[PDB]
């Protein structure tokens, strides 16, 4: 005959890259992003409640400093801790620093309930150089500094309270370290001193250490702090013959321990995300970030990669003829179509089936790709300033083994979808081409070209009831069938 | 040019929605739940081997605390510790109790060894109102109170035991604190006393801690508890002038630790299971559950999921033509199906070859999906009363980070199997056409909707030579050609 | 109309079994192994730096014991810890060993400053007969014993040294403890000592326990060590009235630590390779490994799996409905089969077996693409229990190996279904390629073999076969042959 039908799909001038199982650079007409590389410049206070610790580390905002008022009853599901945060107090270290660090933190508020405390013959209210409050000598207004007194004498102390309350209590105490023996006994008359501090299962006991050190704020000597939780029924005692800087009474604990800690210079706008990292807020519906291990609420996962494309489209193929060597650029109103060529010239329509149903595919991956919130707040420490040794080396192996396993996920992820992907389209394709084979029974040849030989006239007429399916094959059959065998 | 058979496959009433890479909800005709909610209101007794410590936790087991004598020789896989366990004996604390615990726990047995200790002029065997054993005063019966002789004298000890035998011994000791420097002299003589014991390579020196501790049951007395292990060709020496809580021989430890501990007040049943949690065991072939990140033996891997369905069949379709896109709901005895029209009549058969195609393909997905062995024993802590700091963060964190990653493993197979299925069972549907189709050559033409118009006569008799692969194309080719082209 | 022609695909005797999701037993054509199970009898020394401790461990070598001076100055990729190194100094403990091994190993070089520290009219260098050099009495050569001089006078020492380089500093000193009261004030005068150390950020003191440890190399008495980190802009402060070890010097720690320590009798052989286990080197391309979970550089996965086969070629078919394969074909993997009246023969295809090869070559090498190194990780091996922190290093290298296993097992599996579907799919590709090269001419036999009803020559045949046959030339013949 001579008619021609042709079955073809979209193509674009530039495409792009995409990975599969087999090889890592397949042309797809589009492609989508999945890892988020861009953060906001700032801390969004929306919908977390942050709370900024300005010049007040947490640590230093729960002993009290000078300057961490504004922290007095407080509460966090982050607190915003400052890399910038400055000493104002006693120079003071803490055993085991990060777990008090991290109680304080994961606990969520300062809320704290002041107890009378009968210590007996010493002097109480200590005051430091070294802590000036308001331009004049103080201490941290958590702690009493209790010394020997005027007549000489500190004999030995022992406190009980009983918790008879419905919560848990913090208890925060401290021993202080002098330089020389005669700073012992000037200060405390016995030499050595001795802090313990019991409940009913436990005891904390301690020889303070004497020598002298670097100047810190003016002072060769310290003080170690240390702390003590109380569930209720309980019981703590504080004994002393020296050296305690003793609570003015407790924290209160939530039962419910659900908030966590960020240190970031960044600071806190207005923006509206529950997305934090150490480098700022992300606001994204991408499923993973290249942007910092340290993250913090509703957030995308973590990997190394930077950049992952998922295909959102059929393979890209450069260009009568049908879809068996090359797409067409000219269609560019549906992803596949007809191209015809018979007595009244040529033309191309898209055809909207088929095209509606590789498009419906490929926005269901997208939604499915939206993961449920799998908010994460109190984690672990990622960075670390020296090396400590063995609980670090624990602590950043899991978090390296967890990003190495996200990010195989991460890729395994995508060469699936995008394999799947261009055979749900290549398939789409073939099925729209045998139902046109169908249509025309007898009437027409496959060519092999993606193409119809047509043995009758096809009007423009004809040729539209082809595309919307009422082309009836029997009113042409008996012209067709002899116009193919004679 | 009037017989018609059709190719199809089943379909049912109600479907069952399932889960693929593109699609949330996808029907298919039966499927099988991959995680497991219920759980036995027992622990099953076999094949693991449990103890069940019934008043004693298992660090009174060890110290040989009054009601905890049927412990004496246990060995168990798992160590089934009660929560209403209560203290029967003299109020002690252990410094770290969680390892101690932990070691007693994994190593699977209290085989306890008695050594004869030649101690010198003090009295042995003291007992205690705090420790009744059938209301007569007496004590941990691991553990060997040494006083003051009754002359008023409490010597140096000075006691060496070397380990010339094969296996590695843990000895278990004390240190007693009175509540006053009277309680101190009336016991031990000596003021202050010491406790110091060493190893070849290690030494623990403990200076008692006198009246620093609150009442337990009445007692602000108290005892801490330590450990020493002795590897073969190794000693223990014990070198005390004063409040040493002596031990009456060693345990043995196991080189192979394999045994572990669960904290639960679910009762000891008759049933059988490998796998066990706090909520009891549970008994399924199951991939997953979701009953408790708690697991311990043979277990499915836990899960967020609730439910995560395997399609175990081809997709739904419910409801004179094949299955180009609709299914048979009255194909019962089949996965795919001949339907024909002839002058006889009309009939449906089941093709058993493709039918079970399919089945021994679904089959096999079953069977490498409930697989190999996930054999854990000895595991971490999962659960905590109350924070402590850094090493239970990073304990949490590691369990999360698990869970995590088990349950994408989860979500993802579950949609890649079922994916899986879906085009293996459409596969099925065309091959079967195809086969029809080639068998049929020239006398018949694809009508485009899964049947086949037949282009001469053909009876019952030739209908089945089609199902059964007999049908003989060259009897009936002159006839059908004649029908098609003329 | 007879002349018929076929396509198939090759087969051979005898090919390997592999997994998909669906089956664990399909016979491929060819397969590969992803699992190396096999390691080199030694050590390579090559590309890495690899510094055999011999007798020393790397805390003696830290320390300067006897038999550890080839360990100065030197600097690593993997310090090599011999199983068999034995104590050869004074009887000494380090409160948290474990960490100061791992930041000695973790820093990967013992590059030490010498310093000098004018203390006070005590004695120094004193040595010890459990300390022997050559023959005779000696010490740590990085610690320097201070004893009180000849007149009975150890006074209060206060020494700083401050940090004004750009590196932050390690100091290693110790505290010795005497056997008896008369020991102490023999050394050292006072009694007690006290020995105290720190910085701006940290600080500590030692007060020596005086008493009778067992006899090891003829002494009871002991030293407790000790580390102190100074980081720039910090000083260090050594004030002491007793039983001080003080250092000789500092360590210098690099800003980016990135070495380890293996502990293996394996001996240092002359192989080249970047992956190393506790049981040797490992020179493969598999991605996979089941020989040691303690592995170092570019290694291959830990899995548990002995064996895990990638299908590299289509099913095997003996001797669908393609009759099964072709064990005749043997230069590709896909061809033509024919009979005409001049008789029979059989040609590969070329292209079909070439997209079938490239798409295979494909998965290898994103298989086999494997970076990342990885060289301080923790402790995996462990000699005696110690309860929670050893519960959880366990705990999570289980996990590790569990989730890596699965994911060997998974991809292994996506991988050959994969490989299937695309030479099964490329089979067809070439079928229905002939198809519509015959037009009406031919008919589908069912069997993959077209019959062609026309005569058709060898030179029909190949003109087929190069895709060059016109289908009208014998239209005419062939529809009189198909219809009469
Ligand atoms: C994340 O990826 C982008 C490009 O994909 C890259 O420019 C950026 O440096 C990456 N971010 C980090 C923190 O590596
Ligand atoms: C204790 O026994 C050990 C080993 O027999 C011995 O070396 C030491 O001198 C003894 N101590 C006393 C005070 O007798
Ligand atoms: C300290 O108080 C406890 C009870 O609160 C008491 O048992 C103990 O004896 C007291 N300490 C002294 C030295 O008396
Ligand atoms: C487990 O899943 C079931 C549904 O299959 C749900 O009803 C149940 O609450 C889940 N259990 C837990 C502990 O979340
Ligand atoms: C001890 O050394 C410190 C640190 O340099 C110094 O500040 C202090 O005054 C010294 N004390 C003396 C020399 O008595
Ligand atoms: C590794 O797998 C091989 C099988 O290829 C097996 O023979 C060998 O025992 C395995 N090695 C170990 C250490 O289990």
């Amino acid at each position: 005959g001579n008619p021609v039908i042709c079955l073809g799909h979209h193509a674009v001038s530039n495409g792009t890259m995409v990975k599969t199982l087999t090889d890592d650079q397949i042309e797809v007409v589009t492609a989508q992003e999945l890892v988020e590389s861009q953060h906001l410049p700032e801390l969004c206070p929306s919908p977390l409640r942050l709370v900024d610790g300005q010049t007040c580390d947490i640590v230093n905002g729960a002993l009290g400093s000078p300057g961490c008022d504004h922290l007095n009853g407080a509460e966090w599901d982050v607190f915003i801790e400052r890399p910038t945060a400055v000493d104002t107090c006693y120079p003071f270290d803490v055993p085991d620093y990060q777990s008090l660090r991290s109680i304080l933190a994961n606990n969520g508020k300062f809320e704290f309930i002041a107890e009378e405390f009968q210590w007996n013959t010493v002097k109480q209210n200590g005051k430091s150089g070294a802590c000036k409050r308001a331009n004049v000598n103080d201490f941290f207004n958590r702690l009493n500094w209790l010394t020997k007194s005027d007549g000489n004498a500190y004999p030995l102390q022992n406190l009980t309270k009983v918790n008879n309350g419905d919560y848990a209590r913090l208890y925060i105490w401290g021993v202080h370290h002098p330089s020389t023996d005669t700073e012992q006994t000037n200060l405390y008359k016995n030499n050595p001193g001795r802090v313990t501090v019991s409940t009913q299962t436990s005891q904390t006991s301690v020889v303070p250490n004497i020598g002298s050190r670097p100047w810190v704020r003016g002072l060769s000597s310290r003080i170690s702090f240390y702390w003590t939780i109380v569930e209720p029924g309980d019981l703590i005692v504080f004994n002393t013959i020296g050296n305690l800087i003793a609570p003015r009474g407790h924290y209160k604990l939530n039962s419910q321990k659900k908030s966590t800690i960020l240190n970031t210079a960044v600071p806190i706008g207005s923006c509206v995300s529950k997305c934090h990292t150490d480098k700022g807020s992300i606001s994204t519906t991408k499923p993973f970030q290249n942007i910092s291990r340290i993250s913090i609420g509703d957030c995308p996962k973590y990997v190394k990669q930077g950049s992952l494309k998922l295909a959102t489209g059929m393979r890209n193929i450069p260009e009568i003829a049908g879809f068996i060597e090359n797409g067409w650029q000219g269609l560019i109103d549906g992803w596949y179509g007809f191209r015809h060529q018979n007595a009244e010239g040529t033309g191309t329509a898209a055809d909207l089936k088929s095209t509606q149903a590789a498009i419906d595919q490929i926005n269901g991956k997208l939604n499915r790709l939206i993961e449920k919130p799998n908010e994460k707040y109190h984690q672990i420490e990622k960075e670390f300033e020296q090396v400590e040794g063995r609980i670090q080396d624990l602590e950043k192996y899991v978090e390296d083994t967890k990003i190495d396993l996200w990010s195989y996920n991460a890729e395994l992820l995508v060469a699936l979808e995008n394999q799947h992907t261009i055979d749900v389209t290549d398939s789409e394709m073939n099925k729209l081409f045998e139902r046109v084979r169908h249509q025309l029974r007898e009437n027409a040849e496959d060519k092999g070209n993606g193409c119809f030989e047509i043995f009758h006239q096809c009007d423009n007429s004809c040729i539209e009831s082809i595309r919307n399916g009422t082309y009836d094959h029997d009113i042409y059959r008996d012209e067709a069938i002899n116009n193919r065998f004679q």
